[PDB]
């Protein structure tokens, strides 16, 4: 179903990477964050919700969504309640960038553009079809 | 044409807001950045290019794209070479958030979801149709 996303954090090089997966297509977005915090999670959700029609969000760590900040983002935005593949791509491209965050965006790009349609095409098709 | 984006920075409260507009649909993405720098512009482009099929980028300040960092992002990603409306929405929502960056994501959301279809729907339709 088109309005469902999963959100989790992973760790790499002593930093945190927030990873959202659009479950039906396999499309991802990701950001490197200072801290695994309610505030970064909330902020990220607001950005996500402005781009795609986000209806529900799931996570593998339910305590992620406990803060007042997250609940306030989900309320305002109307929302209700690849780790290893991505780390694989990141490791393939890692020597070509100085900052981890650059390598992560490189790996998101590679992941979303790779064919079997690509995840980036699937999301847009799934969402356009649902309009 | 579906692969064309415009990118510019504006200023507000002594901060910089990077604003990308998908020209055919009127869809926007935006981020608050510390400095108007080549590095932030490059990083932003990499993120943008991983989400949408970005073919060409325009700007109102051509010197924006002069750095080695920007040229390197555009090379790697395969890329070639609302200010007032957004500031209007930001001013409408500004008292409801503590940080400017929150208000900016609120205004992006409001802008992309507002009907005459919404910009968020137009982009996905335009892009799906082009696949
Ligand atoms: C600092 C901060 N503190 C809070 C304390 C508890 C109440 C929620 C918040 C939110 C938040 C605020 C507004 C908001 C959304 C989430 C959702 C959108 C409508 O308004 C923020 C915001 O900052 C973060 C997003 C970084 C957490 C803010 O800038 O105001
Ligand atoms: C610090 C930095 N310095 C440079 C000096 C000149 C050469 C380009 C860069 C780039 C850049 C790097 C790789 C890259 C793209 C842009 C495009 C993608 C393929 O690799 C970066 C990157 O950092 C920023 C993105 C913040 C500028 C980096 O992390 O390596
Ligand atoms: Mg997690
Ligand atoms: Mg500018």
């Amino acid at each position: 179903s088109p309005g469902i996303w999963q959100l989790d954090c992973t760790h790499l090089e002593g930093k945190v990477i927030l990873v959202a997966v659009h479950v039906a297509s396999g499309y991802i977005e990701a950001e490197v964050i200072p801290a695994e915090t309610g505030q970064e999670t909330a902020y990220f959700l607001l950005k996500l919700a402005g781009r795609w029609p986000v209806k529900t969000v799931h996570t593998d760590n339910g305590s992620n969504f406990t803060s007042t900040t997250v609940k306030a983002a989900c309320w305002w935005a109307g929302i209700k309640q690849m780790n290893k593949e991505l780390k694989k791509i990141i490791g393939q491209v890692r020597d070509q960038a100085e900052h981890l965050k650059t390598a992560v965006q490189m790996a998101v790009f590679i992941h979303n553009k790779k064919r079997k349609y690509s995840a980036g095409e699937r999301i847009v098709d799934i969402i356009a079809t649902d309009i």
